[PDB]
C-alpha cells in the first residue's frame, strides 16, 4: 500500500505545516501537525477542557463506531520549546492520504498548554520518530508509521515541505519527479528516538564550505535551524546589522537585508538554503528588526534540522531494519 497527503503551511511564514488525517468512522477530519522529532499521534478532542479549546476541530470518539478507549492508558509529553499536553488514549482507525492503520492509538487530550489553545490550525501532532519516544502508560504505543510499515510497498515515508506553499508527504514510495539529481543517503542513529545524523559541513553564502561533523535531528516539527553558536554566528556575520538579542530570544537582522544562503552538507551533496527562507519576519507587528531562521542549539543540548533547512530538501526517512536518511535537491 501507499498513501500520499498535501501539507499546508499554517501562515505566511511557513510556522508549521498541517496534514488532514482521517480518524474513526464514520471520518472526522483533523488537521495534524506531522512530526519527525515526536511519536505520540495526539488530537484536540471532546474531553479537552472546555476553556483550552479555541476553534480547532476535535475529535469526539463517542461517534466513531471503531473507537475503543485502551482500558488504563494514559500519556503526557512536553515539547522542546516548552508546550505541552496529556490525556487519555483510544484506539481507532487512522488514514493519511489513502493508507488506513487500523487500531492505531490516538491520544485524546485533555489537558493542553497554552500554545496549542492559542494555534486555532493545529488540531493535534502526528509524531513520526521511533516509538521508543511514544509517552503512552503503562503500555508504550507505535506511531502511525510502525503501524503501516510492513503493509507499504517499500517502509519509507517522504517529506516534502514547501517555502509558502504546500508540499506533500508520501507513504510507501519514493516519487521520482520530485527531486532533481540524486537522493544521498547518510547514516542514521536511533539511541536518542530520533532520526539523527551527521552533517558534513556548511557554508555560508558563496563562501567557501567548511567540512565538520554536525549531528543532529530531521524534525519537520521544528520551525527553525538549529546550529552550534559558531556556524550560527559565521552566518549572522555575513548581514549587516544582525545581533543576537537575549531580550527577543535569539539573532535579529534589519528587515531591509538581504539574507545570504546557507548550505549544509548530506556526504559529499550539497542542500542549498536560499536566504529568503530564514526570514521570519518582523519580530513583533510593524517592527523593522526581523527574526531569523538559523538560530544557536547551545542549551538545546541538541542541532535541530528543522522545516527552514528540511523545506530546501525532499527528504526520505527510510524506516528499513537499520533506518537511513535521504535528502535531495528539488
Amino acid at each position: 500500500s501507499t498513501g500520499s497527503a498535501t501539507t499546508t503551511p499554517i501562515d505566511s511564514l511557513d510556522d508549521a505545516y498541517i496534514t488532514p488525517v482521517q480518524i474513526g468512522t464514520p471520518a472526522q477530519t483533523l488537521n495534524l501537525d506531522f512530526d519527525t522529532g515526536s511519536s505520540d499521534l495526539w488530537v484536540f478532542s471532546s474531553e479537552t477542557t472546555a476553556s483550552e479549546v479555541d476553534g480547532q476541530t476535535i475529535y469526539t470518539p463517542s461517534k466513531s463506531t471503531t473507537a475503543k478507549l485502551l482500558s488504563g492508558a494514559t500519556w503526557s509529553i512536553s515539547y522542546g520549546d516548552g508546550s505541552s499536553s496529556s490525556g487519555d488514549v483510544y484506539t481507532d482507525t487512522v488514514s493519511v492520504g489513502g493508507l488506513t492503520v487500523t487500531g492505531q492509538a490516538v491520544e485524546s487530550a485533555k489537558k493542553v498548554s497554552s500554545s496549542f489553545t492559542e494555534d486555532s490550525t493545529i488540531d493535534g501532532l502526528l509524531g513520526l520518530a521511533f516509538s521508543t519516544l511514544n509517552t503512552v502508560s503503562p503500555t508504550q504505543q507505535k506511531t502511525f508509521f510502525d503501524n503501516a510499515k510492513a503493509s507499504l510497498d517499500s517502509p519509507v515515508f517522504t517529506a516534502d515541505l514547501g517555502y509558502h506553499a504546500p508540499g506533500t508527504y508520501n507513504f510507501g514510495f519514493i516519487d521520482t519527479t520530485a527531486y532533481t539529481g540524486s537522493i544521498t543517503y547518510t547514516a542514521v542513529s536511533t539511541k536518542q528516538g530520533f532520526w539523527e545524523w551527521t552533517s558534513t559541513g556548511y557554508a555560508v553564502g558563496s563562501g567557501t564550505f567548511k567540512s565538520t561533523s554536525i549531528d543532529g535531528i530531521a524534525d519537520t516539527g521544528t520551525t527553525l535551524l538549529y546550529l552550534p553558536a559558531t556556524v550560527v554566528s559565521a552566518y549572522w556575520a555575513q548581514v549587516s546589522g544582525a545581533k543576537s538579542s537575549s531580550s527577543v530570544g535569539g539573532y535579529v537582522f534589519p528587515c531591509s537585508a538581504t539574507l545570504p544562503s546557507f548550505t549544509f552538507g548530506v556526504g559529499s551533496a550539497r542542500i542549498v538554503i536560499p536566504g529568503d527562507y530564514i526570514d521570519f519576519g518582523p519580530i513583533s507587528t510593524g517592527s523593522s528588526s526581523c527574526f531569523g531562521g538559523i538560530q544557536s542549539s547551545a542549551g538545546i543540548g541538541i542541532n535541530i534540522f528543522g522545516d527552514v533547512a528540511l523545506k530546501a530538501a525532499f527528504v526520505v526517512f527510510n524506516g528499513a531494519t537499520t533506518p537511513t536518511l535521504g535528502f535531495a535537491s528539488k
